[PDB]
């Protein structure tokens, strides 16, 4: 089993038995796959546990797997852990099941919606400006967090279900999903325990969250059902009358997810780089101000016209890419690119490392919004820099992520500045699990301007 590699005559790391090359996560895998790119080159291989995961950086190959063979061979991510009834999300779904979540799903995020989401959110913006000038006053450090997650949540629930819980006046989700902690080591390594997690009805997600958000969403769902816009909570309500109830609320809880989680977490890591670098901070403020004259309310088309703080938001991507990796199962054997792959493997794509490599990016470390001005913008490899994966199983969330992400930082650049004080993090470090985040929460102060 661990001889696949070697057999196959693709460099990698010495496995251990049963614990692969495991242990070399003990700093974050990040770092590991910066080392093994350096180390091996261009392609890699490496175990967790008994899984053979073979690394590809060459942007064709990429290419393939995430677009030209997705349908084919690579459809699927790998097989996670014990999920439950959320064996039904869209992001964990296999095969057959996904085609049929995507294309009802998709719909959802077209231009009409999106547009019709707007003036939604509008109301979530002025309950963010207020909630930060209250905390302008005491003047002291501030946790970019956990305001930012309330506004995430906010948004997330009233677009997808039209339902008003007004998180940003009420001070789960994050409970929801450790590496260092006995169990992903003990699945992540060793899989052959999951069908028994699956009878033992033990879940990754704790049962009490899927409890509050199982009669939550069936709660938010009965409403509808008698009183007489076409959105997600809604959207979901037309394949029911070939979709069913537990695959309804799998959904929701993934988009509640996505939405609240990554949202809050690029919001912190935008604003922690707008302090450190002011200069850009200001750039920013002077564009909002010359696309919208006196604090004016953002919107959609406004919201298209600034280049700069896509530019700003694409390069805080490029360094804080929150997925680390993109992965796709191969379910038969094949050859791509001049590579035999055999059924089995998991193909990884290392984004962050990617993301970071001195061959597509001179100064990578640094944070230079302007390597994605229009003149720049050409050079750069759609498969280098993969911030929402690609290809048929991208992120469907995309759209509404930068909209929604851009909308946030509209309305808070036009009445805030941003500093670092002395409980902010400088240089910031990440924490070494799963998903990116910052080891210590995003912290500074905020006048008022
Ligand atoms: C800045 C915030 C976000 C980032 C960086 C992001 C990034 C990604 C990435 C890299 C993938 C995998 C694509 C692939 O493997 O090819 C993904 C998948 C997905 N994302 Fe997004 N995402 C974000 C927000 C969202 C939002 C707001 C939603 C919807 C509410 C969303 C829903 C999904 C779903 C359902 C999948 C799995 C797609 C499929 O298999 O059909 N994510 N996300
Ligand atoms: C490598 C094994 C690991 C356990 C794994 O497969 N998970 C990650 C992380 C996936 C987690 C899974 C999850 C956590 C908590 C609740 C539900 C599901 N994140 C996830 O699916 O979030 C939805 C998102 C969409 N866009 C960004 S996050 C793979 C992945 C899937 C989808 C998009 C990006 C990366």
């Amino acid at each position: 089993s661990h001889g696949l590699f070697k057999k196959l005559g693709i460099p990698g790391p010495t496995p251990l038995p049963f614990l692969g090359n495991i242990l070399s996560y003990h700093k974050g895998f990040c770092m590991f796959d910066m080392e093994c790119h350096k180390k091996y080159g261009k392609v890699w291989g490496f175990y967790d546990g008994q899984q053979p995961v073979l690394a590809i950086t060459d942007p064709d190959m990429i290419k393939t797997v995430l677009v030209k063979e997705c349908y084919s061979v690579f459809t699927n991510r790998r097989p996670f852990g014990p999920v439950g009834f959320m064996k039904s999300a869209i992001s964990i779904a296999e095969d057959e099941e996904w085609k049929r979540l995507r294309s009802l799903l998709s719909p959802t995020f077209t231009s009409g919606k999106l547009k019709e989401m707007v003036p939604i959110i509008a109301q979530y913006g002025d309950v963010l400006v207020r909630n930060l000038r209250r905390e302008a006053e005491t003047g002291k450090p501030v946790t970019l967090k956990d305001v930012f997650g309330a506004y995430s949540m906010d948004v997330i629930t009233s677009t997808s279900f039209g339902v008003n819980i007004d998180s940003l006046n009420n001070p789960n989700t994050k409970k929801l999903l450790d590496f260092l902690d006995p169990f992903f080591l003990s699945i992540t390594v060793f899989p052959f325990l999951i069908p028994i997690l699956e009878v033992l009805n033990i879940c990754v997600f704790p049962r009490e969250v899927t409890n509050f958000l199982r009669k939550s969403v069936k709660r938010m769902k009965e409403s509808r059902l008698e009183d007489t816009r076409v959105d997600f909570l809604q959207l979901m309500i037309d394949s029911q009358n070939a979709l069913s109830d537990l695959e309804l609320v799998a959904q929701s809880i993934i988009f509640i997810f996505a939405g609240y989680e990554t949202t809050s977490s690029v919001l912190s890591f935008i604003m922690y780089e707008l302090a450190t670098h002011p200069d850009v901070q200001q750039k920013l403020q002077e564009e909002i101000d010359a696309v919208l004259p006196n604090k004016a309310p953002p919107t959609y088309d406004t919201v298209l016209q600034m280049e700069y703080l896509d530019m700003v938001v694409n390069e805080t991507l490029r360094l804080f890419p929150i997925a680390m990796r993109l992965e796709r199962v191969c379910k038969k054997d094949v050859e791509i690119n001049g590579m035999f792959i055999p059924k089995g493997v998991v193909v990884m794509i290392p984004s962050y490392a990617l993301h970071r490599d001195p061959k597509y990016w001179t100064e990578p470390e640094k944070f230079l919004p302007e390597r994605f001005s229009k003149k720049n913008k050409d050079n750069i490899d759609p498969y280098i820099y993969t911030p929402f994966g690609s290809g048929p199983r991208n992120c469907i969330g995309m759209r509404f992520a930068l909209m929604n992400m851009k909308l946030a930082l509209i309305r808070v650049l036009q009445n805030f500045s941003f500093k670092p004080c002395k409980e902010t993090q400088i240089p910031l470090k990440l924490s070494l699990g799963g998903l990116l985040q910052p080891e210590k929460p995003v912290v500074l102060k905020v006048e008022s301007r």
